[PDB]
C-alpha cells in the first residue's frame, strides 16, 4: 500500500542523513566552516512532506514541500547535540523541529513529529527563531518571535513580540504569557540569560518602533522581569548599539544565547545595514560584564561571520544569521549559522579562540584615515618582527 | 565578403541550437525539470547581432545585442511548440520573437525575423509578457502589457495597459484597441480566457493603483467584453487574492493563458512577497469553474514553482514567472517558466497531475501552529501504514 | 617568534599573486575578458591582516580582515600598470592602496603600505572610488569620494563630496581642499579631464540633491574651476543624461577618467536602473567632443559591460563598476572593472575598437516598435549579404 517510489527515496535520504561533513580550507584562526550544511530541507522526513499511500496519492506527489530549513535555536541535551529549527513550509508558515546527533557537525536526524507550540491568540500567523535557554532555576525555556497581522489596510503589515515558553525535553512546552516591553511597542531578537540578575529573570532585548526599521530603537537593550511566567520590562539599558557606517547601520540583535565565561557573557549577535541590493546581514560579538550585563566591555570592529561562496545566494540572499550556539565542557564551540534564510550550518571553534577574538581584535576605528593608521600600525609591527 | 568570425560562431551556435537536453533529478511527483533552459540570449540567431560584412564591420563587433530572453507565451500550432519569447535588447527595450521546435523541450529555433507589431500610440516605450489565446471565434489572441512614460518629474514613473492583437500565424499580427478597465486606471498580467462565457470575451485582469505596487487591487479580477475588437471591462470580480503571510502577500496575477479542463480552468499563476533583497517571485496554481469561471474551486497552499539552483540568480534574481504553457492531445503539458527576467525553462508534467497537485495539496492552514496540526495528520497517517 | 601558520599561508598567498591569468571565451568583438579578477580580498599581503607574533597572536587570528578589494583607479607609471584600489576593510571602512604589476592582466602586487591620505576635518568617515588623472600640469590628481555623516535622527543618512589630492608617485599626496559646486549640495563620480580648456580646470561631475537619489540631477556635468588648489564650479552642463527605459534611467555617473583620442574624449560610465532586486549598474560609453566637451557626440544604445556569470553575485550584487583604465602607446586599454562591489576584474580592448563601438553601435531606438525596425534592418543586410 506504500508507493514504489518511497524505498528508493528513503534510501537515498538515509544517505544524505548519514554523510560526513568536512572541515574546509576556510582560515581566520577563530572558527572553522564546513563543506555542506548541518540542515537543509531535504533533511525533513520524507513522511512529513509525501502522503506515502498509494491509494490517495497515486503519483506519489509532495504534498506538504518544505522551503526551507534556517535559524535554529541549539542546546545540549543527553550528551546530543540538539537544534530546534525554523522549518519553513511549503505555505511559507515556519514551525519548529528538533534535530539532534551525537555530532555537532554532521549527523542530524529529526524528531518523529516537529514541535507542538500551543498558541495564545487566535491570529498567531508565524512563530520562529527560538533562543533556548538552561536557565539556573531548572527549566530550558524558548524565547522566539510571534507575529500577528497588524489588522490595517496594509496587508503585508505585522507586529513581532517576543514569545516564552518552557519545557524539560523539547517536546512538551508549556507556554508562558508573551512578554510585555512597556516602552516598546514590538520586540524580535529577545534572549533569555542562563543566570538570574539581582533575583531577577534577565533578558537582552530590541527594542523596535515597526516592523522592519526600528527607530528610536537604538540597538540591543538589557531589561529584568520579575517573574517569567508573567514576564514585564519596564527600562531597557542600552548595549551595543547601531553605529553609522558600521556593520550594525541599520539595525542590531542579539544572535544566539549569551554564553558564560569567566570574562563576561559572550553576546554572538547579528548588524544589518542597507545596500543598493537589499539589507545585508553579518554576524559579529560583543562580550558583556558578569555583574553589570548591560556594560559592553568587549566589542570589535567589523564581523565574524559574513555570508561566503554558497552562502550568499538562496531566498533572502546576503544573510547569515544565529539563534543558536552549543558549548562543550572541554570548550569546543558550535556556532549554528543559517544563510540566506534557506539552510544552516556550522561554524566550530572555542571559547579561548573566541574570546581572543573579541577582545584582541582592535576596535571600530570609526574613520578611513584612522581605519589606516591602526592598521600601519600592524603592518610596522610585522616588518620589524621580520 | 562575410567576416571570417562568423562561420566559427554559426558552427557554435547550431551546436547549441541542438543540443539535447535532459530531465534532472529533481523530483516532486508532480513536474521534471531539465538540465538547460529552452531559450536563452545565446540563440538569439548571430546574423540578429552582428553585422556580417566586413567592410562595414572590420572587428566584428556585435552591433545590437541581446541581454536576456524571458516570459514566453507559448502555443501548438502545426504541431510544432511555438514560443513567443520576450527578447531583451541591450538597449534595454523587449520585443516578440518566435522560437519553434518540433519538441516541446529541446531544438527551439527562432524564425526568420523578430515580431512586427504594429504600435497604437507614438509612446510605446516596451511590450512585454504575451499570453497567447486559441479562442473559440477561430483567432490566435495575444494579450500583452504595454507600457508608456507617466510623464512626470519622476523620470522611472510608468504607466502599464493590456495590449490585444490576433493572428493567425504568429507573423502577421492586427493590433486591436488597448482593453479599457473602467475601475482601474492600469493593468498587467492579463489574460483572454479561450471560450465564451455568457457570449462575451472573457479576461483575467489584475487591476492596480501604481505601477509596481497594486493598490486598492486585491487580486486577480475576472471581467467580461461585449467586443474583442473594442474591448471594455467593467466590474472585476475578484478571484485569487493576496493573502497575508501567503506566497501571495505582496500582489499575484495571471501566468499562462486558463487550460481548460473537464475540473475547471486551470491557471498557473504568480504570487509575489517581499523580503530583505526585494521582491520575490513564485508560480502557483488555481482553478476556476468552469460554469462560474470568477468562483475559485481549488487553491494549494504555497508553490507549484520557486527559484531553484541557478534559477535564483540573473538580471533580477529570486524570480520565476511564467505566461504561456502547452497542452497535448495525450495530456501532456509544458510549463514555460523564465527565471530572474534572464532566461527560459520548461518543467513538464500532465492535466492529470496538475489536477492531483491543484485538488489533493491541502489548502493553507494560514497560521503556523494550525499548520503543524495538519503536518501532523500527514505524519500520523503515515505512521499507521508504517 | 613569527607564528608557525605564516609561512605556509605565505607560501599560498604568493602562489596566489603569481597565478597566470587566460582570456576567456567571452566574445563580442570589442572586448576580452579574463579567467580571474586582478584583485582580491585575498591579494592583500598575510602582514597586513594578522599579527605575526606567536607571543601576542597565539591562535594566529585575523586581527584585520579585509571584506572586498573593488572600484580601483589606474594609471600607468614608470612602466608598471598602477591600480588605486578600494580597499574594504572588515570593520566597513575603505582606503586606498595600490598595487602594481608589469602586466596589465595579471601579477598585480600591493606596495608596502596603504595609502596615506590626510583628512581636512575630523569627520570623514569613508573615502572611495579614486579616478586618476595624468594632469597637463605635471601633476598625478586623485578624485574621490569624501562622506561624512549627516548628522541627523536618521543614523544612516550621510552626504558626499567630491576629494581632491595630488601626487607623483601614489605615495605621497597633497589632500587639496574639497571641491565645492555652487549649484548642488553634494556630488559623487567626479573625475578630472587631463587637459586644460580654456586655460581652466575641466571636470565630469554629478549633481545630487540627495546621497542616493540625484533629483533634479539629471545627468553627467561638465564643469570649470578656475584653480584646482581652490576648486570651485559653477555651472555644470548637462552631457549624457538619464532616460527613461534606457540602462541611465535611475542615475548615471562618469567611470575612468576621461581617455583622450582624436576623435573625442572616451568616457566610460556607469548607468542604473531600478528592478525587484534592487539597483542594477551597467558600464557604458560616450565620447564627447574635444573643443567642446559639454558636447556629446556619440551614445549608443544600451552597456557595453553588465554583471556577468560570477560577477553577478556579491556583497551587493547585480552590480558592475569602473573608475580606472589604463592606455599604452600600442593603443591597447585595460578597463579595470569591479564586480558586486567584491572584487576587481580586467576587460581587454584597444581605443580603435572602443571607438569603433561607441560611434558604429547603433543609438538607442528609444521605443520597442522602433527598436525591431532598427534590428530588422541589420537582419536584411545580412540576409541579402548570405
Ligand atoms: O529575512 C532575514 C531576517 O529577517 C528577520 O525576519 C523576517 C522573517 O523571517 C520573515 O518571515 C518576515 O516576513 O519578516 C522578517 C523581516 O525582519 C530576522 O530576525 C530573521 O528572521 C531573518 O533571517
Ligand atoms: O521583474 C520581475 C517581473 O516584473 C514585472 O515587470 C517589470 C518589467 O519586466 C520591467 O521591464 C519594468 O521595468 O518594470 C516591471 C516591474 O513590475 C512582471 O510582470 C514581469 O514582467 C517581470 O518578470
Ligand atoms: O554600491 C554600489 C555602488 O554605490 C556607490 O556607493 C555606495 C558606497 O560604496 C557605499 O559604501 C555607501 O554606503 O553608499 C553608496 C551608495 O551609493 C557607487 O558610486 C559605488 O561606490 C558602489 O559600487
Amino acid at each position: 500500500m506504500i508507493h514504489e517510489k518511497y524505498t528508493e527515496m528513503r534510501n537515498e535520504q538515509e544517505a544524505l542523513l548519514s554523510r560526513k561533513n568536512t572541515k574546509t580550507s576556510f582560515y581566520n584562526g577563530i572558527y572553522d566552516r564546513y563543506e555542506h550544511p548541518v540542515l537543509t530541507r531535504e533533511h525533513i522526513p520524507l513522511h512529513w512532506r509525501y502522503d506515502l499511500n498509494k491509494e490517495t496519492n497515486p503519483f506519489f506527489q509532495e504534498r506538504l514541500g518544505i522551503n526551507a530549513v534556517f535559524n535554529a535555536g541549539a542546546i545540549k541535551l543527553n550528551d546530543r547535540y540538539c537544534l530546534v529549527a525554523r522549518v519553513e513550509g511549503n505555505d511559507r508558515k515556519s514551525f519548529f523541529a528538533v534535530a539532534e546527533s551525537d555530532k555537532g557537525t554532521e549527523g542530524f536526524r529529526f524528531r518523529q513529529y516537529p514541535v507542538c507550540l500551543p498558541a495564545l491568540t487566535d491570529d498567531e500567523t508565524n512563530v520562529y527563531d527560538m533562543r533556548l535557554t538552561q536557565h539556573e532555576d531548572g527549566w530550558i525555556y524558548g524565547v522566539f518571535c510571534v507575529e500577528k497581522s497588524a489588522g490595517t489596510a496594509d496587508l503585508s503589515e505585522a507586529v513581532a513580540s517576543a514569545g516564552i515558553a518552557r519545557t524539560k525535553d523539547l517536546t512538551n512546552w508549556e507556554r508562558l504569557p508573551d512578554l510585555v516591553t512597556l516602552r516598546s511597542p514590538q520586540q524580535r531578537n529577545v534572549t533569555l540569560l542562563p543566570e538570574f540578575v539581582d533575583g531577577k529573570y534577565a533578558f537582552y532585548t530590541r527594542p523596535m518602533d515597526g516592523f522592519i526599521e526600528t527607530g528610536s530603537g537604538g540597538g540591543i537593550g538589557f531589561g529584568l522581569a520579575d517573574d517569567i511566567t508573567h514576564a514585564v520590562i519596564d527600562e531597557e539599558r542600552m548595549t551595543s548599539i547601531r553605529r553609522y557606517h558600521t556593520i550594525t547601520e541599520s539595525k542590531n540583535g542579539a544572535g544566539a544565547t549569551p554564553i558564560k565565561t569567566e570574562r563576561g557573557w559572550l553576546n554572538i549577535a547579528h548588524g544589518v545595514r542597507n545596500t543598493a541590493a537589499g539589507l545585508r546581514y553579518v554576524i559579529y560579538c560583543f562580550v558583556t560584564d558578569l555583574s553589570e550585563p548591560w556594560k559592553v566591555i568587549a566589542e570589535p570592529g567589523g564581523y565574524l561571520i559574513a555570508p561566503f561562496k554558497d552562502e550568499r545566494v538562496g531566498d533572502v540572499s546576503n544573510v547569515v544569521f544565529t539563534n543558536g550556539a552549543i558549548v562543550d565542557d572541554n570548550g569546543d564551540v558550535y556556532i549554528y549559522y543559517a544563510s540566506s534564510d534557506t539552510r544552516l550550518h556550522v561554524a566550530v571553534s572555542s571559547i579561548d579562540k573566541l574570546l581572543d577574538y573579541a577582545f584582541n581584535t582592535p576596535a571600530d576605528a570609526l574613520r578611513t584615515a584612522e581605519c589606516v593608521k591602526q592598521r600601519c600600525d600592524l603592518i610596522k609591527r610585522n616588518i620589524e618582527l621580520l
